[PDB]
DNA sequence: CTGATGAGTCAGCAC
DNA sequence: GTGCTGACTCATCAG
């Protein structure tokens, strides 16, 4: 067991190894440390959802990029199967 | 003691000189209390229009591939016509 | 001050 | 219990 824990302990640990520096706390004190728990998980998962939400737009931006160099690429080889096709009809007289 | 109640909607749509007359009669406590609470939702608001421009900038990005997933294939069957026009006039010379 | 936005808290849904 | 995300609050910054 020990003391009083840190954030950066109560979050880490697992729920049994809670139940073990728990034993001995009011009723009340058994809830609201593991609610300090939970908060403190939350915590980290808006942090998740904060970068994830940047990282799902950073890929519609890459592919966005990308999806637009192909598209570059196909217009001008287009261009091109057209200027030495039209030379192929001049040809012809 | 004293004291007037309006209505959340109320008081962030209220306008700045209404807010003034709406403030006469309260006690300089309440004043307080009542611009915190109109600034809390302002802040409200400035956050739901947050969320929205995300949105709104999310779609955005996918309604613009959306523009180069199918610009891609009005150029791969633009690239179809080549089949035709280097097999039928390039048996030609 | 007004508007915007990262961070954090909270409820509510999904597994 | 765990993880996630919309809505909200708060601090804090540009304009
Ligand atoms: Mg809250």
């Amino acid at each position: 067991m020990g003391t009083s824990l840190t954030d950066e302990e109560l979050v880490t640990m697992s729920v049994r190894e809670l139940n073990q520096h728990l034993r001995g706390l009011s009723k009340e004190e058994i809830i609201q440390l593991k609610q300090r728990r939970r908060t403190l998980k939350n915590r980290g998962y808006a942090a998740s959802c904060r970068v994830k939400r940047v990282t799902q737009k950073e890929e519609l931006e890459k592919q966005k990029a990308e999806l637009q160099q192909e598209v570059e690429k196909l217009a001008s080889e287009n261009a091109s199967m057209k200027l030495e096709l039209d030379a192929l009809r001049s040809k012809y007289e």
